[PDB]
């Protein structure tokens, strides 16, 4: 059923290039656009960008959006397959790209494309997007998630010292989805007013995800600072914490550099176990209910023996890179407990869906997630509901392509009416609501 | 006819609530949401915002959003008026308020629907949004405007002791839209890393509207920062620079203070002559060729003799609030020569075409704007092209409530095909084009 395909260049959240792709059938346009991170993964399927240092500083993705045009519509027309049929055009493309890491076409390439093919399924099939995912993945009984908001950004996505990457509030104690977004943003309004007295008005200004970025290097600092804004806002008993630590991105000779963003400096470095009962301190001292990334994509050993020593979710990222092959190692050496969900590390819907279904068998919790280079696409949102995953995060509630995700939720829980379960205190596995 | 109207409360790009309308008709599904600024001038018309100061602060929206689904909606759905019909629909809000500046619905409740109508109107014409309001206009070119790029901020809602509001660079010489967001994200990208070489990576976190806010009292410093990466990024010959000063945020006592955000010391306000020899130090120093609100919004006799003392473009933003009335005074006492043209202000889109019209019709330039308080809607990118101002502010190239609109701008070039044209360095006159 599709009649036309057509990519082209759009810029993200950034300001870097990124891949939009419009796809026509009978219904009309359906258009995507992909995301792109900063703090990736060694074994993430394949970005491909220009790499015209002239152009961009060499961030084009030229040769992804002629890769779509020139090669892969006219395949995909060719097939004649419906645009319900998302595995088998996925399919179509993994097998015409040939590598084990889209290194031909590149992931940003086939991913535009799924995500382009999936919204015009929907039309086809007559449901709104959040249905036609369900329907894909074998689901009956939709929820809302709880979202968890970075509020202080740190590593790689901000100006500051602070190493951790991210820190989350997640509104468990919310009474929908709705109001779990009031909660978010009164916490986050009192989080600048709380920065601003103590640091300053310009530590006020955000990091990539819209997070506070003050200048200081503590981590539990920016902890104490959350947990004072959640209770200077009225809301200890309903709202909990997460964080990313994204430890790859500090990970130094076996080691770790909770001052990576200063000159370097070896005598600085703590060891795996020096970080695990920091880990355990934070947990200890503030209500942090999930950690992602806590130790480095490599480092199994660390993950293991961090996962069988606390009772909260531990969150599988550069780790798990949304590959099946990965999580089928970490559900053995019992590395993490939930996966983070990126459809852009692994390339398509598909494939996403079923990295998703993979970790809900074995017991895992899937939180869906944003990169750090988003767009205004929204299709996150729609995917969160359909996979009845419980938890996303995407962003602060500031910048709209974190806002654009977060009132598609606030619309989705809307349309689903009397129908609406919010995930709440099931984040981890909502299937029991 | 209209068959139904609901509106909402989602969030715009700084947590805040805003309103947001879907209409239907029998084409489908149209939805659009309302900006909210932050240097609001006295003279906009009524941003309606409920005060229960537990909840969002005082800044809930459910009070427009209870006028529109409760008020507004049943009397336009019983008018049977065709959505085309822009200017009778927007009379009946107008009336149904009764009040001078929309303070009984709210200029949101009243702008949500306006723009969701005109969304409406251009499909029950058959026509992209751009064209159909061109035909609102009485136009029959389409221009792409030049973008102007926020990149630097000061002023009253930023931590630095820098009074103007906003540096802005704008590609005047680049090749087309698409080439000109090209020069404008690399300058960007550039100015980060002189930032950082210069005052820290600490200094390079982003404001409301995407730009950089080292700390700096001079404003000469910034112009210097901005012309320093134009330069680094060898754009010199296609990029000058534009001016918000928002002077009303810093008028105190009949004098001007350029550190107002130290405690209060009148010994150092100076005159309007002064801080108009300091504009003039500028324009001959750096490329500057637009500044807008260079003095406060009453200072009337400060606007007109600078008009008539300098050759460069003078943009009524707080001084004008796109309201035909103020614009009326500045034509006739020569205050500025070009409008700020900000749907919100005003509160419906026929006023604001008739606020373009009275100012193009005078001789001004018209420059679109965004607000600072922004959402994931892209009216405005359709609204400029169809006006054919030749001039666009919305943002740095950084945050997707301001790269949605850019995308945007660069869907459409792509749309109009060889017939595409690009303001360029006839920015302030593009009619000869
Ligand atoms: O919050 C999103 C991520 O950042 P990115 O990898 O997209 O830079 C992450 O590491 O989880
Ligand atoms: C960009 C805009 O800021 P605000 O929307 O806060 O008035 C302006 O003053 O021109
Ligand atoms: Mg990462
Ligand atoms: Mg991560
Ligand atoms: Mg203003
Ligand atoms: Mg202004």
């Amino acid at each position: 059923s599709i009649e036309k395909i057509w990519a082209r260049e759009i810029l993200d959240s950034r300001g870097n290039p990124t891949v939009e792709v419009d796809l026509y059938t009978a219904k009309g346009l359906f258009r995507a656009a992909v995301p792109s991170g900063a703090s990736t993964g060694i074994y993430e399927a394949l970005e491909l960008r220009d790499g015209d240092k002239q152009r961009y500083l060499g961030k084009g993705v030229l040769k992804a959006v002629d890769h779509i045009n020139s090669t892969i519509a006219p395949a995909l027309i060719s097939s004649g397959l419906s645009v319900v049929e998302q595995e088998k055009l996925d399919n179509l493309m993994l097998e015409l790209d040939g590598t084990e890491n889209k290194s031909k076409f590149g992931a940003n390439a086939i991913l535009g494309v799924s995500l382009a093919v999936c919204k015009a399924g929907a039309a086809e099939r007559e449901l709104p997007l959040y249905r036609h995912i369900a329907q894909l993945a074998g689901n009956s009984d939709l929820i809302l998630p709880v979202p968890a908001f970075n509020v202080i950004n740190g590593g790689s996505h901000a100006g500051n010292k602070l190493a951790m990457q991210e820190f989350m509030i997640l509104p468990v104690g919310a009474e929908s989805f709705r109001d779990a977004m009031r909660l978010g943003a009164e916490v986050y309004h009192t989080l600048k007013g709380v920065i601003k007295d103590k640091y300053g008005k310009d530590a006020t200004n955000v990091g990539d995800e819209g997070g506070f970025a003050p200048n200081i290097l503590e981590n539990s600092e920016a902890l104490e600072l959350v947990k004072e804004a959640i209770d200077k806002a009225g809301y200890t008993e309903k709202i909990v914490i997460g964080m990313d630590v994204a430890a790859s991105e500090f990970y130094r000779d076996g080691k770790y550099d909770l001052d990576f963003k200063s000159p370097t400096d070896p005598s600085r470095y703590i060891t795996g176990d020096q970080l695990g009962a920091l880990y355990q301190d934070f947990v200890r001292d503030y209500p942090v209910v999930s950690i992602e990334d806590p130790f480095d994509q490599d480092d199994w050993a660390a993950w293991s023996k961090f996962t069988a020593n606390v009772g909260i979710q531990i969150v599988g990222d550069d780790l798990t890179v949304t590959n099946p092959k990965r999580i089928e190692r970490a559900v053995e050496e019992k590395a993490c407990n939930c996966l983070l969900l990126k459809v852009n590390q692994i390339g398509s819907v598909t494939e996403a869906i079923q990295a998703c279904k993979l970790a809900q068998e074995n017991g895992w919790g899937v939180m869906v997630s944003h990169r750090s280079g988003e767009t205004e696409d929204t299709f996150i949102a729609d995917l969160v509901v359909g996979l009845c995953t419980g938890q996303i995060k995407t962003g602060a509630p500031c910048r709209s392509e974190r806002l654009a995700k977060y009132n598609q939720l606030m619309r989705i829980e809307e349309e689903l009416g009397d129908e609406a379960r919010f995930a709440g205190h099931n984040f981890r596995n909502p299937s029991v609501l």
